């Protein structure tokens, strides 16, 4: 597939998360924003990565379907977000975040959700609280990047600009957590439309 830019910040076709040593492709990349006081403020650059097998899976099941459709069909990206693959997130900061704003808006969102659904256990908690750890003396510059490895666990890695480390800063073994930071950007109340509109018509393209 093509690079993209999103925001002045580049996310190139492929990339090779620290921990894992599969292949990955961009399935998509957008903006994510906050409405505040009549002005949408742009706060990260988004980067989506599928690893290659991905395609083969979700072009049996959402093949012959329009960019339009598939970005409205919520169990789409549900299939992106839990399929039998590996994804790789970058989050690249376009205004400064401390961690633990960052962590804390991660945080309630990921407890909230799985209030939802009634799979809120003591030991979400604890992935929570391993999360906030993680996260509690970091500081994001603009251009810094917080990178996430979803795996069938949650890796975290952190870089002061758009580069991969080669060694990650943290697993979390919880299969939740790993999948809610993705939803959380990508699912039906995906805090980046534009990573799911950037997937939606990157990936039904590449079923053809
Ligand atoms: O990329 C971001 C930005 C972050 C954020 C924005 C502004 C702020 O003041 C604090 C945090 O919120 C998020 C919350 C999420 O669940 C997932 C995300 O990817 C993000």
């Amino acid at each position: 597939v093509t690079a993209l830019e999103i925001e002045n910040y580049a996310f190139p076709p492929t990339v090779k998360p620290p921990g894992s040593t599969n292949n990955f492709f961009l399935g998509g990349a957008g903006e994510r924003g906050i409405q505040i006081q009549d002005k949408f403020v742009k706060f990260t650059a988004i980067g989506v990565y599928l690893q290659d097998i991905a395609v083969p899976y979700l072009a049996e099941k959402w093949k012959a379907r329009s960019a339009h459709e598939l970005t409205d069909t919520v169990p789409f990206f549900r299939d992106i977000v839990t399929g039998p693959f590996e994804k790789f997130m970058r989050v690249t900061m376009i205004l400064p975040l401390t961690g633990h704003q960052y962590s804390e808006k991660v945080s309630e969102n990921c407890v909230a959700i799985w209030k939802s659904l009634g799979i809120y256990t003591d030991e979400e908690a604890k992935a929570i609280d391993k999360f906030v750890s993680v996260f509690k003396d970091e500081t994001f510059p603009p251009g810094s990047s917080i990178l996430f490895t979803v795996s069938p666990s949650l890796t975290i890695s952190f870089s002061k600009d758009g580069s991969i480390p080669e060694v990650e800063t943290a697993v979390i073994e919880n299969k939740l957590l790993s999948q809610a930071v993705l939803e959380s950007m990508i699912g039906a109340h995906g805090v980046s439309p534009a990573a799911k509109q950037s997937l939606a018509s990157r990936l039904s393209k590449l079923f053809k």
